[PDB]
Parts: C-alpha cells; sequence; structure tokens
C-alpha cells in the first residue's frame, strides 16, 4: 500500500545489547583544515550481514564506561553509502560524522562521546553496529518521481545514499528517469560535503539531476542576504511550488533541527500567493508521503 521502497525492509536485525561487531576500513576528514568543525567519511565492513537500504540509519555503540560506570547508549547515524556500498561489494556501510566539539559556559572544552569515537577510529579497530533503523526516509518506488532533497551538514548522508543508487549504479529493477534536485546548505566552502561526487553526477546526467549549494558565510542573494538553504530555495520558489502541486513529487529534509524553520518561512510566501495556508497543506503532503523530515 506504501509509495516508498519498503519491499522486504529489514528493521532491527541487530539489537543494542547484541550488536554486529564490524571493522573500520577507511576513515577520512572530508573538510578543509580551516572549516568550523571537522567532518569525517568512514567505511565499515559488514560482511553483508546488515541488510539496509537507501535512507536508513545505523546506531553505533561507542567503546567505554560512561560517567556512571556502565556501557554507553547507542547513537544513530544516517547511512551515507548506497545499498551496495562505496566499494559495490554489498559488504560495507558508510557514515558522515561531524566531530562534536563545543565549549560550555563553565569554560571547559567538551567533546561529544560517540562522534569523537567515530572520527578517531583507526582502520582495523572494532565498531559496534546496530539496526538498521528507519522507514520514513526511504526512496520513492516510482523511478520517474521528482525527488527534491534538502540537507544541511551531515544531513547530506541519506541523499548521497539516494543519489549513488540513482546515477552511480546500474540496477535491473531501477532505472531513474525522473528529476532529482539537491539543495545542500553549509557555512563555508571548506564545509562542503561530497561536492566532487555530486558535480560528477550533474555532468553525467544533466537532464535528470539538479544541484544547488548554499554557502551562508561566503554567498549572498540579490537583497545582499546570507545564503542559507531556504535563501537559495527562494530563488526557484515559483518552480519548486509548482512541483509540489504534483502528486509524483517527493521532498526529503535532513540535518540540523533548526533548518526546518527557515524553509517554512519561505513556504508561507509561496502558498499564500496561491491562496493556501502552508502549515495546513504540509499535513496533506506528510500523510501522502511527500514531505519527509528527519532532523536532529
Ligand atoms: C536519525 C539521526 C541521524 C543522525 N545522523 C547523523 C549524521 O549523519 N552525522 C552526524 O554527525 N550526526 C548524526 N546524528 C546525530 C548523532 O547522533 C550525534 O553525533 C550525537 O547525537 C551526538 O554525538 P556524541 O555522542 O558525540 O555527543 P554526546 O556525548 O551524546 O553529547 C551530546 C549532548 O551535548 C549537548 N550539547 C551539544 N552541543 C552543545 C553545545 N554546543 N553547547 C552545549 N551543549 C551541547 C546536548 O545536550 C547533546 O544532547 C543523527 C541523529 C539522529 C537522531
Amino acid at each position: 500500500h506504501s509509495k516508498k521502497q519498503d519491499e522486504n525492509i529489514v528493521v532491527n536485525k541487530f539489537k543494542p545489547k547484541e550488536p554486529y561487531v564490524g571493522r573500520c576500513l577507511l576513515n577520512t576528514k572530508i573538510t578543509g583544515d580551516d572549516a568550523p568543525g571537522e567532518t569525517w567519511h568512514m567505511v565499515f565492513s559488514t560482511e553483508g550481514e546488515v541488510p539496509y537500504r537507501e535512507g536508513q540509519s545505523i546506531g553505533i555503540v561507542p567503546d567505554g564506561i560512561d560517567k556512571n560506570g556502565k556501557p554507553h547508549k547507542l547513537r544513530l547515524y544516517s547511512i551515507a553509502s548506497s545499498a551496495i556500498g562505496d566499494f559495490g561489494d554489498s559488504k560495507t556501510v558508510s557514515l558522515c560524522v561531524k566531530r562534536l566539539v563545543y565549549t560550555n559556559d563553565a569554560g571547559e572544552v567538551v567533546k561529544g562521546v560517540c562522534s569523537n569515537f567515530l572520527c578517531d577510529l583507526k582502520p582495523g579497530s572494532e565498531v559496534k553496529i546496530t539496526g538498521p533503523v528507519g522507514k520514513e526516509m526511504l526512496m520513492p518506488k516510482d523511478p520517474n518521481a521528482t525527488v527534491i532533497m534538502l540537507g544541511t551538514g551531515t544531513g547530506i548522508a541519506p541523499f548521497r545514499s539516494f543519489l549513488w543508487k540513482m546515477f552511480f549504479e546500474k540496477h535491473e529493477d531501477y532505472q531513474f528517469n525522473g528529476l532529482a534536485w539537491l539543495f545542500l546548505g553549509v557555512p563555508t566552502s571548506s564545509s562542503l560535503l561530497y561536492k566532487e561526487e555530486f558535480e560528477k553526477m550533474k555532468e553525467k546526467a544533466p537532464e535528470n539531476f539538479r544541484l544547488d549549494f548554499a554557502v551562508s558565510r561566503e554567498q549572498v542573494n540579490d537583497k545582499g542576504e546570507k545564503m542559507y538553504i531556504q535563501t537559495r530555495m527562494a530563488q526557484y520558489a515559483e518552480e519548486l511550488w509548482e512541483l509540489l502541486k504534483k502528486d509524483n513529487t517527493f521532498v526529503y529534509m535532513c540535518g540540523v533541527k533548526g533548518m526546518e524553520k527557515g524553509i517554512d518561512d519561505i513556504m508561507v510566501s509561496l502558498a499564500a500567493k496561491d491562496g493556501i495556508d502552508w502549515i495546513e497543506y504540509k499535513r496533506t503532503l506528510k500523510k501522502a508521503e511527500q514531505w519527509n523530515v528527519e532532523v536532529y
């Protein structure tokens, strides 16, 4: 009855207390040295035992006794690789991890537990993997659907997963001949994630893939305003709106919890011009599986 690729979905094969123990193959900082906060791309071995699809997540159990004397609870991460993985052997999973480092209003430099465990992982070391988890951020069954994707920072992950299966891979029962559109919002150029891969896709399928970046510190619009994901979206407002009125249009949103706000601000302008209340309409879209959000 569903409109998304949930044919034989596997959810929760591995549990938090009995997780799959994998090993780190690769792990690379994919952001410039001058960027605000480092992000790492890491590839894990699964020997094919974690049957995830595009847009799912895996939980990681970080090594260590916690500040009470018991094992850490898991932390969820969107799967940054495709079903068949970065190597295409269907034996790997990949993650897009921001190293959480902040300084608290008590003066101390605080390092987030799991993200630092992940960004400090060496090839060969063991990683505890759970899941996979998720059903909300699955690809649309329809290979001719309009797939609008909006991400900020590590929130790019499920879209990288999406797009790899769309343009980088050949599949018998899937031949993408729709329109895929990515809006990726970051602060600096050095904070761009996977730009190279996306660029390659654009010139490989100019008819089927559209790519807009939004670099808030370095870019500006006609009113001289900072380029956030919605500021860039605004530039195609009337066009984006038109696609949303179509029943084969699937929107996905992923990243910082705050991102959801500005987009709505832009969507009010749009829908009001056509006499519709956006918040009211969003509900129709959600229940029709067309507006899809996973923010954190
Ligand atoms: C569905 C889902 C998908 C996700 N995908 C990704 C992903 O793809 N990539 C990624 O990097 N992360 C992703 N995350 C978030 C990921 O779980 C974080 O790495 C994790 O929540 C925090 O990392 P940690 O365990 O290192 O920090 P923790 O040790 O758990 O500490 C986090 C806590 O620190 C506090 N805190 C955080 N920042 C500040 C601050 N600036 N000032 C004061 N206090 C603060 C908050 O209370 C927060 O709960 C995802 C989360 C979800 C729910």
